[PDB]
């Protein structure tokens, strides 16, 4: 299957999730009892709550060597001090919450978590180089740093040039609306031509004008658990390198042709980069029984998805936009189409080897995200998500203030539509 | 009797910008785009992005200027007539039958930045300093280059002005416990704590500014001297606060007839960094975006008596939480003694009072808090005449131009969006 | 394939209705009222009330016949022209420039209430013939507001009551969804549902009543699928009173009232069951044939012959099912063919009455059928959209622009109360 | 001497109790049995379906103080041994109760005839014992009054039609001037539809049946001034306790108390628009269950809006208030630049102490029905209960909304209603 179970780091990821309302001498006797366990200042930031105005919120990077006086602490925040406490670690300790990202730049650590002799391309040498090369770039880049552009060879280029001339040629009458409605200014813009491999630079500056999400150099393939975590934030992982040019027609591995093609125009697209955000927003801190069913789900979506457009059947699926073969045989009478049920859509079997036999028909963008949503809501956490565009950080809403200070702001926004409409 | 209301100037190019939208169809874009190629406006002024409401359009961004002035005519007629195309056309000399120019995204605050209401003035308590003189022109070139997305440029301040800087923050936080607001009060510890406000530290706008970004997604600015209202305010709209990097002299800390880092760190980063009031100085930023001058003055009034010298209820008390109060000792404990008079802060009126910068306000007007402020400056805003409305984008950093249908869009799929995460977040 | 889809007919005199609100005006009130008396339209024919919405606006209520048929087009050129007040026409004669006719208010359910064999299995039964034309005379002479007349049955009739009641009711635990099984107690307890007991409609009403404001209406036969499932747009549920033959009481095909109270009175005591079958009696008021036919599959395949998804299982909600102990056994099997719920593909969906249904839709739930009947009514041509108003019992006709303001100010008032409530 | 009448009890009183339970084998049967045990007959105990949580049944229990000696242990055994959330509802208002309120619209009845007897012996009518007989006719028509019964018709005599006249005439001459918009948009329909005419004093099912009509308020005919409480847990419903005699002769223009003209001159019109119809029954859903204290506060709400309010009306002030909208005296007498005018704050409102005996120096103008209804909602929240309430106008019941599961029902009722108009949008 396409889900790849999560590892641990050397270190491992502890985060401790609480709030604190303010007090005389709250925020300094908590400061010191962090310090006074070697737990230094650099390793605790303390912010204002977005939602609950007298509260301040805690985010602490550790990891394991912490873990013998972890627990002393724990019980001093919660029963000493009154605070519900979550705590995250990435090993999956028992009364533990998976870890995920707090801040769009905790993606960094463990982005670099990657995972050969049957590949096409083991035996050139050039081509192994080029592929620690890439892995290189992608091992040394950090959150907020402009991708290294990388000149590609003529054979390279024409692996490409190849796979641009297939595909665009079967994009009219195969890809769904929106893959059409962008993919023009796609070619205009971030120099997609038949002659040209785009720089992931440039098409991430465009994907951020777009809907906001942003391009991420990666060696290879990372964990479900970490992809699908990426996509809360609107920051789609993607590869570098291009498939080996003795068969440019077929792989089993994501290239700059499948990323490029296959992913990016609909990534432009507001209502997709909303599905897929609510799919990243589903997965943070889920149980590794619900990263399966968050992937398969992705698999049957994102990557081998139908979508309905008037009376007739496109797709959708980066999976079909970047496999000619498999784009033109989605589409005949051969597949079996069902309609996409998350519940069913969920534990429903696949292959990554062969063809799929089995294909999830959508209903739209907008009514696959309220599906996920509801999803998302019988997945097991103690707690809720949201995402904060502003700070690029999730919000943890749980506390039953945050609720109403989310529904009082929701309420000024229908009484602005109220006095809207006139 | 003098104000805080700066009218715009232009540059040299001075701006113009179109604002439209197109329908997809066989060879509607390619004629668009090269209709304005062959009127050698090459493809870097014009950006084509989808639109985020109509699946089936495409927005245009057209980054243009008077050289393109004589083909703007040609190219308007063809677009409202022989394309069909609703067309806003945006200048900053304000010529008759268009819109006050804005910037749309977050980069094109780079354009105007620099558009300074220049030898400091004689009557300045630093005139007679030329080692002052020469400093305030070393930050002004820090902030005539600087341009957005580049952090900004740390510099070490002298013994004398970190004394200066000390006198100030030492006399001021003395006092900040019971005549600053709950918010400023709430945010100030983590300032010490995280940003390095101490009595013997400058903080540096970097390190101020990412505060901001991890806060509310506020962000410093450098800039070398007062920008226009206009210019100003349109900054506020995307969370971006232009602000001074220069100190007062040091013969007369409790003096500054220009706002230096005294003013700008101690009365503004704090509340800056609290979500209420960062929503309500962005909701002022979205009331300024197109603006006739007229409404640039009320708004800059507004602004005044507000976010510069503003006071809010909490309880059955009065808080200060104007920058020019929470810096300027004098007239903080001015502001909460039995002789100022207070009023109500209602907008109508509060628009329309005179003010004199020199001296003490003899007037304050008291918001209800930071919400209630947010609720009246929208409410306000409807009535500004202008042809659009306008919405911040956080995702793309760009503004949201838009008609009263489309706006009603955005409200019932942002209360859509909101409520059903109230209804997932109920059970948790 | 003889579907459930009853076209409507027309009485002699038929109905005429107009539509139209008028801006208040020094004297326009007045003209207005005097067109139609001069035309010999006297004024008891003619309502008007203040508008809800519009402050300064009069909605008129029209209550016309054929015998007006000479004079309306006068009257329609007048209002439209010289008064500027845009006017719809309702006609149940469906002539072309009309809207095909509706009830405006709960009393108007009177008006086509009363428009209503070799094979039945009482043909030969004199006394059975009789006693049907009883029942049938029990509701020509019933009129809206008044308690349902209480009527003795036989012990012969209490006998087949109990013979139906007994098989399904030990069926239900394992076969009906759970609002079935859980409002049947209720009705056992305090509406005589028994094996030795048939109800009486008006204690069935009353109880209805109280749960959902849903009421019944004696019926005496099969009215029109215009009028019945316009019916349900006011939550009224026409009714039948009468007891399906003895000899088979296994049988019958038509409704008695054991499929009246065993199949439809529970479920119509659910809160989101009730707003669902009142959602597809707004979408028939003014539908064209072609679209009160699609109402009526949908409704044969949700609201009679429905399955309804419970966790992991499958159960049935349809009435027609939980009414007929041979087929509620059946639809559960691995024989019926089941596809899920929607509302293009549904609506043309074949079926036969007289045979078991080889193909049922599941819905999701009665608060997602709900959703989707509503979005299917907006495909449905007619100049305008309707919603029901519990205050007044009337039925509110409404442009693009007046749906909004409700639909705003109903979520503005909604979402304050969650705000409140949300505190406590 | 305020427009608030502290509620009373009657000799037996009113004990209610509000509960929820989840349907579950045998729990249906361990409730009728806990109660039938106690000597708790089963015709006092209707048992429906909750109309939010689909798994869950309402209890509506009608007891006394007889049944008070085992109430506290089935109230321990439903909290404790079955895990419900149980309200107490007492009308003596003990300690740890609920000040009991009506669940029902059939509930009113119980206590509509507990009056504030003879006459005041200042009232201007104490002298004639035709006009005592009459008032104790009309008194005896509430006192045998139930809900659902259509209002007796009685024919007045010509010294009331006189007096009906003399306020008529005087009144409507001053309407169109001094009225709101809403009060001259439906009066002429009154006049047309009602028989409110110079010569003719309206019958009180006419008018109800136009109320109805308009906007679902009902009349229900009282034979006195009843308390703060139930006169406002009334509005509620939509039912408004309406008063059927009239002033005595001589003093056609003065009422301490008030009679016909007052109800359906003052009233009725604005009873018919459905903003003020919300607005009031804002106020009614506000009153259920409050405290003493609170019920002081919206029986003062109630004086300074739906009794002696004004309303902005573009740039201009219009006079809303029944109690102006009867008096011709105080209608010149609230619009002129006389009086003391302060914006609409119920903080404020609530606390202003006034005098009913004299013109009122001091007036409360409102923006609209609409925003007086969202200052009413906001200041209801402000209100000690264990609970919020909100109608249904389908069942004619009041539902309470205490627990979570409730509130998400709620959130996706409207999250289901955006939707529909986000897709009624394109
Ligand atoms: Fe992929
Ligand atoms: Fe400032
Ligand atoms: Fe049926
Ligand atoms: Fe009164
Ligand atoms: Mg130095």
């Amino acid at each position: 299957t396409s889900y790849i179970e999560d590892n641990s780091n050397q270190n491992g990821a502890i985060s401790l999730i609480f709030s604190l309302k303010e007090e005389v001498g709250a925020l300094a006797k908590v400061l010191r009892l962090f310090e006074e366990n070697d737990i230094n200042l650099t390793h605790i930031e303390s912010r204002p709550s977005r939602l609950n105005k007298d509260e301040y919120e805690f985010f602490t990077y550790l990891d394991k060597r912490t873990k013998p006086v972890l627990g002393s602490i724990i019980k001093s925040l919660r029963n000493d001090i009154g605070a519900t406490v979550h705590e995250l670690s990435r090993d999956k300790e028992k009364n533990t919450v998976p870890w995920f990202p707090r801040t769009i730049q905790e993606l960094d650590r463990f982005a670099n978590q990657i995972l050969d002799a049957d590949h096409p391309g083991f035996k050139d040498p050039v081509y192994r180089a080029r592929r620690k090369q890439f892995a290189d770039i992608a091992y040394n880049y950090r959150h907020g740093q402009p991708i290294p552009r990388v000149e590609y060879t003529e054979e390279e280029k024409q692996t490409w040039g190849t796979v641009f001339r297939t595909l665009k040629a079967l994009y009219k009458t195969h890809a769904c609306y929106e893959h059409n409605h962008i993919f023009p200014l796609l070619e205009k813009y971030c120099g997609f031509r038949e002659d040209n491999i785009p720089q992931l630079e440039d098409v991430s500056q465009f994907l951020q004008t777009c809907t906001g999400f942003r391009l991420r150099p990666v060696a290879g393939l990372l964990s479900s658990r970490d992809f699908l975590g990426g996509l809360a934030f609107r920051v789609f992982h993607c590869t570098q390198y291009i498939r080996h040019g003795s068969k440019p027609m077929y792989t089993p591995e994501p290239d700059i042709c499948h990323e490029l093609l296959g992913h990016v125009p609909l990534f432009s697209d507001r209502s997709f980069a909303q599905f897929s955000q609510e799919i990243g927003l589903a997965s943070l801190g889920a149980p590794d029984e619900y990263i399966e069913k968050l992937a398969t789900i992705y698999w049957f979506t994102v990557e081998f998805g139908l979508c309905k457009e008037g009376d007739s059947i496109k797709a959708y699926g980066a999976g079909l936009l970047s496999s000619f073969g498999e784009l033109q045989y989605c589409l005949s009478d051969k597949p079996k189409l069902l309609p996409l049920e998350l519940e069913k859509t969920a534990c429903q079997e696949y292959s990554v080897t062969e063809f799929q036999p089995l294909y999830y028909v959508a209903e739209s963008f907008s009514d696959a995200k309220e599906k996920v949503r509801t999803f998302a809501a019988t997945i097991p956490r103690p707690f809720s998500v949201r995402y904060d565009p502003y700070t690029q950080r999730v919000e943890v809403l749980d506390n039953t203030q945050q609720l109403k200070i989310l529904a009082d702001s929701i309420n000024s926004e229908v009484g602005i539509l109220c006095n809207a409409l006139q």
